[PDB]
């Protein structure tokens, strides 16, 4: 479905998160993926442009000169590969499974990353708990 947009222009509902689905499956099925991130010898295949859409960490890495060019991109050790998986989800779902066992980690991940907007989340989940 479509409506009529805040401008002139018919706008597509679900576009959007179609869209992201469509890369979601790319992703499932290794097609097109252009880069390996490892984490604690823990290997995640991705696309490097929507890693840059959604973390702050992977944009400055892929607009340098020098880093774009990199098939493998290694984080620090001490980054939870659960709370990386968890953050990967996200970028190619828009849906964040935090929860008790995993959101410290997950924000830990999130701030190294530069994911602001999961920061904050994380941060009112945490404040709302105590
Ligand atoms: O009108 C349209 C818009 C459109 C988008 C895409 N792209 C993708 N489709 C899927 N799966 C569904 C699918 C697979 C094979 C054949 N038909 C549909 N996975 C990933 C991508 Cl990137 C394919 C066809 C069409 N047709
Ligand atoms: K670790």
């Amino acid at each position: 479905l479509y409506f009529q947009g805040a401008d002139s222009c018919i706008q597509f509902t679900r576009h959007a998160s179609d869209v992201l689905l469509n890369l979601n499956r790319l992703r499932s099925r290794d097609i097109l993926t252009d880069v390996v991130i490892v984490v604690s010898r823990e290997q995640f295949r991705a696309h490097k442009t929507v890693l840059m859409a959604c973390s702050g960490l992977f944009y400055s890495i892929f607009t340098d000169q020098l880093k774009c060019n990199l098939s493998v991109i290694n984080l620090d050790p001490e980054i939870n590969p659960e709370g990386f998986c968890i953050l990967l989800d996200f970028m190619y779902t828009s849906r964040l499974n935090l929860r008790e066992g995993n959101i410290m980690a997950v924000m830990a991940t999130a701030m190294y990353l530069q994911m602001e907007h999961v920061v904050d989340t994380c941060r009112k989940f945490i404040k709302a708990s105590e």
